[PDB]
């Protein structure tokens, strides 16, 4: 695709992935929950879906469409999880939300039933997003 | 960590030492912002962060990249001149910290630029931190060789 | 010495060690020769000579590249594979070369590989060198404006 594209593109996953990290910093700081690593059995029982992008043009730029959509939607089931994360995480939203669009515009859920639950669930889905824009750089790179 | 790996590394730090050379030599020719030394406190006046500098370390060098990408972003091309030499110097910063987040997944572990004056000035003073990042780095690869 | 000639040798500089870097790892990955000092009594055996290193120093920077395109061109391409690589290197050599004898004059200023395991091997180790030889020139510029 254009290399102005990959360029938009990187833009907005360093944007998406600085307020991952915000979050990430905030449930660390404020739960002790710092190690995405230790919670990874539990992402079972909070049943947080996977979004897939490494085996993966317009296919594969819908899966990475589909993969944020996913996201906004996993954010958006976390209610924010405490008042003074609230912020962060409408931040990262609207901008999972920007990127989702970028794709498109060039192509033309869980209950996280509790404090702890919003937390660990909040962790994980930083996390998954992190990894998942990292995958998203080399595959756009990749097509471009 | 793999000999390969880090002769891969060791080959992107200096394309990467390139591309900050270039865009410090061509902002000394076309506007004559040619010493760092002369814009130091000023670096404290634009508000950048300086990255210090397995697992932790191959991290830090993750993080250092990854606020330099956001401090490159921020210049906004600089000028309609330098621009294109920004743009890569942003897909090879990117390409190098993919590359150690790849290999720390294998192994299983702002400013803003108000000015045009301020996106010139800060191009010369963050070109400067990352090639000097960018050694220490050469130096601590071949040391966790 | 002009600010501006001195950032346009770092940038070459610069372009020279990535070309290094670039055979090294194709050398180490294609045959498996990643290590330099696994090799350092092939290097002693083939007697292969290294550049020492205002105008004294700056003759000496000039003369130290001279040798190393004598030993890059004795290498003989390495294999039709690695050619281009380094023909690359010579070349960028060569321009650096020019750069500094061309400021000069404005201020008024081998061993045979016989073998195909000596070319690769001898490979590894002129890339090394050079490497080494070019940070150096890197400081001694450095402090000489």
């Amino acid at each position: 695709l254009p290399q102005s594209f990959l360029l938009k593109c990187l833009e907005q996953v360093r944007k998406i992935q600085g307020d991952g990290a915000a979050l990430q910093e905030k449930l660390c700081a404020t739960y002790k929950l710092c190690h995405p690593e230790e919670l990874v059995l539990l992402g079972h029982s909070l049943g947080i879906p996977w979004a897939p992008l490494s085996s993966c043009l317009a296919g594969c730029l819908s899966q990475l469409h589909s993969g944020l959509f996913l996201y906004q939607g996993l954010l958006q089931a976390l209610e924010g999880i405490s008042p003074e994360l609230g912020p962060t995480l409408d931040t990262l939203q609207l901008d999972v939300a920007d990127f989702a669009t970028t794709i498109w515009q060039q192509m033309e859920m869980p209950a996280f039933a509790s404090a702890f639950q919003r937390r660990a669930g909040g962790v994980l889905v930083a996390s998954h997003l992190q990894s998942f824009l990292e995958v998203s750089y080399r595959v756009l790179r990749h097509l471009a």
